[PDB]
């Protein structure tokens, strides 16, 4: 498709700006998003408005799936990978409205795309994301904790790892499964449940994810 | 500049400019249909590009065109990007994709087509005369102003001073040729009946094709 082909430089430029704004120290990035009338806040708002428009050209869902839209060249795929990181970081800072269910479902495609090797720090980030999804889902008083936890920390994690790389399990993969199992149990047996956000504060997760996305992808 | 400011967005400005130059780079009837039928598949897609271009353009200018010296775009690639963006603003304007009056188009023509005090070329002066011609034809349709007021504005007497002032200055042989081609075109327009046959004497689609062809070969 022509417009998706021709707009790759814009997709890339806006994604890079978002990543380098929202990858700053958490206090600095949070300030930018929560003060739209500041100098940098106003500039971020215009960048985000253009980004929302360009993103809609590439996907009607939460993230961009390069294979699904025929984006096949090395530069096209590298750009959509950057875009997906910018989307994820903007979602977690609230600049985009993407629910925790979609963040969890797409986490490996965003941080370990193209059947790459899953790394230990990705696994740790995965576990903390699932923990925040659980804490947020509990706050809606919609479904019981058991149901939430079985979705977020599922029994088929090993088959999912094999499927995603066309495969038995690697050492990191089995460590993640074991770390996730332990976190599920701690979460289910914790009391009082309403205290979990003090135990796993959001600000700490924000700092975890920005540092990863910064210190694993080049900024500016 | 700072993150997310005018220097940060230069690749987006150039990319959207290049897209507008490519799409309105098509044959006149094709390009015109894209703009005039916003419901077609191409028309719908072009609309989304133009909405993005409108937003990025506002970041670079409050007016019709982008003056790099006015907003501090100092690096060579930055200055070349604003120059190209100006060509795309002008191409979009004559196709109806952007709403910029003939007055703004006339006033910014040399800055758009001959920036940086380059010596005017006879071809640039030709198209300048053709643009003034079309701006007159349109101004006489609207018929809010007397014929002399309109010919004054578009074919003015101080055309000599303007060419001199433009390059910090006596005219070049080419520049005095343009003024005489201009004055003669004015006399013909000041004395043409029916005044609404001028649309047939100089067809708009001919001008459009001349501008587009010029831009398509000089951007």
């Amino acid at each position: 498709l022509g417009s998706r082909t021709s707009l790759i430089p814009t997709l890339g430029n806006l994604s890079n700006i978002i990543l380098s704004i929202l990858g700053k120290p958490v206090q600095e990035a949070s300030a930018i998003v929560t003060n739209p009338a500041s100098e940098m806040g106003m500039a971020f708002t215009k960048v985000m408005n253009m980004f929302r428009m360009v993103k809609d050209i590439y996907t009607e869902e939460s993230f961009i799936y390069s294979s699904a839209i025929g984006m096949r060249t090395p530069s096209q795929r590298s750009t959509t990978r950057r875009a997906n990181l910018a989307i994820f970081l903007a979602a977690v800072y609230g600049a985009l409205q993407i629910g925790f269910f979609h963040l969890n479902e797409n986490f490996l495609e965003v941080f370990a795309p193209d059947e790459s090797n899953i790394l230990t720090n990705q696994g740790t980030l995965y576990m903390e994301l699932k923990t925040q999804a659980y804490i947020s889902a509990m706050a809606q008083a919609e479904r019981p904790k058991g149901d939430i936890l079985n979705d977020l920390f599922p029994s088929d994690m090993a088959h999912r790892f094999l499927i995603r790389r066309n495969a038995k399990l690697t050492y990191v993969e089995k460590q993640i499964i074991e770390k996730c199992t332990a976190r599920k149990e701690r979460l289910a047996n914790f009391s009082p449940q309403e205290a979990l956000n003090e135990v796993y504060p959001w600000g700490k997760f924000l700092s975890e994810i920005a540092c990863y996305i910064h210190n694993n992808y080049s900024s500016i």
